[PDB]
């Protein structure tokens, strides 16, 4: 399933997309190379948009 989360650290700011077999899993990934890139804090995401966000 197409995914997509916009890293929005406090000063690493970067937009990224991947896939994933559902959301759980894309949030995992992302949660993961977003946590391995230092970056965390928020989490939101939406069904609508299908996007994932994230902020320090």
């Amino acid at each position: 399933m197409t995914y997509k989360l916009i890293l929005n650290g406090k000063t690493l700011k970067g937009e990224t997309t991947t896939e994933a077999v559902d959301a759980a899993t894309a949030e995992k990934v992302f949660k993961q190379y977003a946590n391995d890139n230092g970056v965390d804090g928020e989490w939101t995401y939406d069904a609508a948009t299908k996007t994932f966000t994230v902020t320090e």
